[PDB]
Parts: structure tokens; sequence; C-alpha cells
């Protein structure tokens, strides 16, 4: 059975994704809501619960109420439109101005996440939701559990001292710290690459080289007959953050001001969801 | 003032080094204790404090009460002797056989620190404390503050998925990820260079090499004319301690295995000093 307190509150129903996530109808509102279902770990839901709770924006997923109990459960705003990964499994192909609309997105939430000190770790299909069945819809980001919090690092007090008696390796690192949030563009990289494209830059099949080796070579696998009907814009941007070394990969700054995203349609419709979403929250103003 | 809970329990008295530590009395049995002060921070106290609570070995201080106050007072076992920084400044000069008996307790501590999932981080003479004014004494390792305890990585846990996702730089990573306890066997081939010859390996003085490329490039200064009263036992173990590749280091294992601590005198005057510090606290037993 479900603990009491939740019970209280919510009337629990069916299952929506794979811990679970359950739709749930709030008492108080008859409104529906999601509710992630963490068994008995406690870490990672410490974090994201802090993360979330912490941060706010239109593209990352808002959290709305928590239950430590036999379970964790925690309760979010519902994503009507489900997972970005069933948009483009089976080779199925969003067309390059939805991929716009929906990667525009991804980079405004992502840079969110670095100018706040947050890095993902784990952005893939599956933790990308759609606001609604519309195709012209809000994204949002979820599953913080693997996110890394950045912070005054040890690698920092240490370089305040003299390094007498500091290993070589220490003083080696410093060139390459600071760049870990590169490993989200990377990922938004293999994203994009999917979603035009419908299918995986890195993968098993048909290639006797391992996943390993395509990955750290950066080579991914080029199929023009599919690529050909995208345009070069996308491609270029793909190429950009598709970089094996990190400190030459595009950031998220350099991805929003690529041409392929200056595109004054695209950010008007997200504009338009935007006020779209908020019109039933919206307080009247001093004018 | 001095908190309420402190006094107590404790006479305050002279200050010893420098947080800073103090000279105090326990009132129940009038022995003479030592009490760090460390002003507020809490994360190195908190971990420092959770470390010796758990670590049990006659080369680390153990600690013996704690205050959580206007400051933080941590009692421990008061070592007479001072620090090991004393004994080798000044080009002051350490006799082989007493640096082999000091590094022979230095490295049975740091193995097992690295056994038990611990790196130090901040080994150094000021760091190192003699157990008596006596040349012939215990020593223990001090102040935790800096240290890192291992635990299932996150890298661990993504080696575990597929990496369809994962960026270059994790996967290259793997290759050299599980070697951060080799700092500290540096930091020993650092400490027991400056006993054995009374002067840093690594240094500004009389070099245009900044002190960052001596340290990667491993060229230490070799002065020949002090070291020529050394033995080649002690400086070959300090080569194969001072080596730039972290994995081709020498461990505490390999140290302690290295002829120049084939030494059965020095063993012994060790054990020795072992049961006479412990001569006090023996309890009868069946026989
Ligand atoms: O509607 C939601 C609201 C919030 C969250 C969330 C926030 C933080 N973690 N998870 C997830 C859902 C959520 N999550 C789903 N599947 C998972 C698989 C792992 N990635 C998402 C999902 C799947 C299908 C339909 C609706 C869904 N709604
Ligand atoms: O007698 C002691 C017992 C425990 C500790 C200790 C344990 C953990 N942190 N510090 C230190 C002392 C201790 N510490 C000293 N100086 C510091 C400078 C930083 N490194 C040690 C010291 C200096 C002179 C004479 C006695 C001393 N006793």
């Amino acid at each position: 059975v479900y603990p009491k307190a939740l019970r209280d509150e919510y009337i629990m129903s069916k299952t929506l994704g794979s811990g679970e996530v359950k739709l749930a109808f709030e008492r108080k509102t008859c409104k529906k809501v999601a509710i992630k279902i963490i068994s008995k770990p406690a870490l990672n839901v410490e974090t994201e619960i802090e993360i979330l709770k912490k941060l706010n924006h239109p593209c990352i997923i808002k959290i709305k109420n928590f239950f430590d109990a036999e379970d964790y459960y925690i309760v979010l705003e519902l994503m009507e439109g489900g997972e970005l990964f069933d948009k483009v499994v089976g080779n199925k192909r969003l067309k390059e101005a939805t991929c716009k609309l929906y990667f525009y997105q991804m980079l405004l939430a992502v840079q969110y996440l670095h100018e706040n000190g947050i890095i993902h770790r784990d952005l893939k299909p599956e933790n990308v939701l759609l606001s609604s069945q519309e195709e012209d819809c809000l994204i949002k980001i979820t599953d913080f559990g693997h996110s890394k919090i950045l912070g005054e690092t040890s690698l920092m007090r240490t370089l305040c001292g003299t390094p007498t008696y500091l290993a070589p390796e220490v003083l080696v690192s410093v060139g390459t710290a600071g760049y870990n949030r590169a490993v989200d563009c990377w990922s938004l990289g293999v994203i994009l690459f999917i979603c035009l494209s419908g299918y995986p830059p890195f993968s098993e099949h048909r290639t006797q080289v391992s996943l390993k080796d395509q990955i750290t070579s950066g080579k991914y696998n080029f199929i023009p007959e599919v690529w050909a009907e995208v345009s070069e814009k996308a491609l270029d941007l793909v190429k950009k953050l598709l970089v094996v070394d990190p400190k030459a990969r595009f950031t998220t700054e350099e991805a929003l001001r690529h041409p392929w995203l200056q595109d004054e349609d695209m950010k008007r419709k997200f504009q338009d969801l935007l006020s779209e979403e908020n019109e039933s929250t919206a307080l009247p103003q001093v004018l």
C-alpha cells in the first residue's frame, strides 16, 4: 500500500514510465500530477530534491511535494506528452524544425544548469519530457539523480599553498580542470544527432569498431542518404558538439549563437508556448 | 573565554603549535592532553573527526573528546616530542637510521589509511608528530582535515550502462582512475628526501626553473656532496617514490618491501617502543 500521508493528499493512478512514475490526482485541486517513486539511494534523491527545489526554469521540471517513507515519493508537475525517446525510436524521424524547437529549449535548460553550478550528467531522450501531445510543445529536463554540484574546489585550495610536497599529477590536472560541464554538451550533441537522423552516432550495429573506440576517436557513423535530407547548418552544430577535446567542444552559449538557432520563427513559437503555459497562473500587474 | 563544557573537564594551558593547539590537563586523571582549536570549516572538521573516531593504529593520532561550540575543540593524546618539521629545518640532519625508524612508521600509517579507503593529501613534516623528546620514539600522523574517503565511484556506476551518450573524456579517465592514493606516496618521497639530506628536492633556491616545472618533470635538486654521506639503498627508495607517473610510482607495500627497510634492528626498536607505550594500558590475558 501507499503511505497514509501520500494518500491523504492524492489519489494514485496508472503507471506512466520507468525507479517508477505514476499518474495521480491532487485532492485539493482535482488536477493531474506525476509521482516519482524511488525504492530504498538517499544521496541521489536528496540532491535531486535539493536541486529541483532551488531551480526555477520553464524547461526544468518543478517539484510539487515530497514523501520520505517506506519508499521515496516525489510529486512533480505532469508531462502529458511523454518521453522524447518515444519520438525517436524505431528510426522515427523528427522534422528538422521540430528538432530545432526542442533542442533550443534543451540548450536554454542546460545553459541555466551550468550558470547555476549544476551538471546533469545523464542527458538522453528518456530524460527529456514533452509537455503535451502537440508537436509544438514545451520540453522539460528531468532525472537529476546523477547530477553534480560545482563548488570551491579542493584543487583551488591546494593551489593556494606552495607545492613543495604536492604530486606532479595534481599540477597537471590544472590544465583541464573546470570543464566537467562539457560532458553535458557532448550528450546534447548525441541527442541532436539522433533527433535529426533517426539513428545513434555511436553504436555497435554493423561495425567491427568497439563502441568505446568510436567515442574516443570521435568517429560517428555518417550515413549520407539519411543526412542528405537534413540541413547543413544543423549537421555543422552537431559537429561542433561532438568534439573529443572537452576544451574545444562547443559550450551551450556557443551553441545558442550558432547560425542554426538564429531562427526568429522558432523563438516566436517558443515564446508563444511560454505565455500560453503561464496564462492560467498570471496575476495582474501594476501598469 | 573557553566554553563551559570544555572547562568543566579540562584545565587549559600554554600553546604548542599552529588552527591552533594548546596543552591541557584532564581533571579526572590529571594527565596532559592536547586540544586542537579550529575557528568558525565544518566539513574538514566533521571528516577528520569521523575519520579519527573510526581509525585505530599506533602511528595515527587518536581523538579523546570533541566540543562543538563558539569554536571547534578537538581533544587529542599529547605528543611531547613536537613536529618532525623542527628536526629538519635549518638544514638540520637526521641520522640515516633515525630516518629509517621514522619513515617506516610513516609507511605503516599511510598503508593503513590506504587499506581503509582514506587518502591524507597533506603529508609534510609539520603533520608528523614525535611521541617524546627521545630520538627513538613513536611518530603519529595528524591533521586529517584535507583527507578524502574513497567510495563506490560515480565512474564505476557510469561504466555499468552503455556509453551511447557518454563523453570521450570520461572513458579516457578510466585508464588512470583509482590512483589518487599515489599522491600520498609522492609526499612521503619528498618527506624522506628532506629527512635524509636536510634540504627540499623541489625548491626555488638558486634555480631559474619554476617550482611547477621541477615537479612535473620530476627533476629534483641532487647535491652529491650532501648525498654522498647517505646510503645508496635510501636514495634508491627515494627515487622510486619520486616517480612522475602515478601508476609506476611505488605504493606503500612496495616501499615496505624495499631493501632499505629490510632492517631487523630497526623493526625491533619499533616493536620495543610499541609495547613500551602500551605497558600502562595492558590488561591481563587468558594464558
Ligand atoms: O511527468 C513527469 C514529471 C517529472 C518527472 C521527473 C522529474 C525528475 N525525475 N523524473 C518525470 C515524469 C515522467 N517520466 C516519464 N518517464 C521517465 C523515465 C526516466 N525519465 C522520465 C514518463 C514516461 C511516459 C509518460 C510520462 C512520463 N512522465
Ligand atoms: O600533540 C598533538 C596531538 C594531535 C594533533 C592533531 C591531530 C589532528 N590534528 N592535529 C596535534 C598535536 C600537536 N600539533 C602540533 N602542531 C601542529 C601543526 C599542524 N600539525 C601539527 C604541535 C606542535 C608542537 C608541539 C606539539 C604539537 N602537538
